[PDB]
């Protein structure tokens, strides 16, 4: 999150934190939140051999009661998402156990917040707390730039005359508007330069019931 704030500890108990693993590289981390205490929502984009959530967190490189970790079994990737446009970036991650309900742990032209542990700038380092920013949606217009947006899919996120945005490390997380979630962090320009492309997650309702029913 660049031009953000340091949240409230557990403010956002409904964050989790993504280790993702890969055969070939080093671990890889991102967003997501738990929408079931069995269930987190993240971008597919963040699909990897393995995961592993931390729900509870604030500070990620200090363990506190509050933390859950918790194994992910099965990785549910949208079916027509694509690799190149990043079309259908969403994913739902089944746990192997519900989680526990505490305090620090839950589920869940307008401005709205996104929060994450990813980079506090294009040379920075991922954030050891979580972070929240306020950013503003735009008309699809403000996103024509990214030449596969598509406004029925995603949503264009971040006045072009501030420099506050998600960043790496931010995908997966959710996009809330006035407490509803509304997007997931998907994309944008490597130089940070607003607007970015979130998931629409209204577009995916469906989806995302039918993979909870069947599992
Ligand atoms: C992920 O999204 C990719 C981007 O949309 C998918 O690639 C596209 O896949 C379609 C088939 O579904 C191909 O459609 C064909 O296009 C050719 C024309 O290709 C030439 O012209 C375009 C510019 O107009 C250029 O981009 C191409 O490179 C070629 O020079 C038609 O003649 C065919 O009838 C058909 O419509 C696209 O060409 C293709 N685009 C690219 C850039 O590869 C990809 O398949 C998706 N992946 C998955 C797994 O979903
Ligand atoms: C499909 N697509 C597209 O049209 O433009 C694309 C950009 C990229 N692309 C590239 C990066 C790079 O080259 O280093 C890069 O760093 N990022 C990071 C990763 C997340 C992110 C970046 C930058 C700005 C904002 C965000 C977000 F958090 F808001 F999502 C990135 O998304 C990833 C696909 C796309
Ligand atoms: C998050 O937690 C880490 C680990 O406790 C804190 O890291 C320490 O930071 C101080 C300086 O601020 C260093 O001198 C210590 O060596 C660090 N310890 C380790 C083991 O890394 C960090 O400050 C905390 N971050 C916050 C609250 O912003
Ligand atoms: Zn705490």
């Amino acid at each position: 999150i660049i031009g953000g704030t340091e949240c409230k500890p557990h403010s956002r108990p409904y964050m989790a934190y993504l280790e993702i693993v890969t055969s070939n590289g080093p671990s890889k981390f991102c967003g997501g939140f738990l929408i079931r205490r069995n269930f987190v929502l993240t971008a597919a984009h963040c699909a990897g051999r393995s995961i592993t959530v931390t729900l509870g967190a604030h500070n990620i490189t200090e363990e506190e009661d509050t933390w859950q970790k918790l194994e992910v079994i099965k990785q549910f990737r949208h079916p027509k998402y694509n690799t190149s446009t990043l079309h259908h970036d969403i994913m739902l991650l089944k746990l192997k156990e519900k989680a526990s309900l505490t305090l620090a742990v839950g589920t869940l032209g307008r401005m709205c917040r996104v929060a994450g542990w990813g980079r506090t700038g294009v040379l920075k380092p991922g954030s050891d707390t979580l972070q929240e920013v306020k950013l503003r949606l735009m008309d699809p217009q403000a996103c024509s730039h990214f030449r596969d947006f598509d406004h029925n899919l995603q949503l264009c996120v971040g006045n072009p005359r501030k420099t506050k945005s998600a960043f790496k490390g931010d995908s997966g997380g959710p996009l809330l508007c006035a407490g509803a979630a509304q997007g997931i962090v998907s994309y944008g320009r490597s130089d940070a330069k607003p607007p970015a492309v979130f998931t629409r997650i209204s577009h995916y309702q469906p989806w995302i019931n039918q993979i909870l029913q069947a599992n």
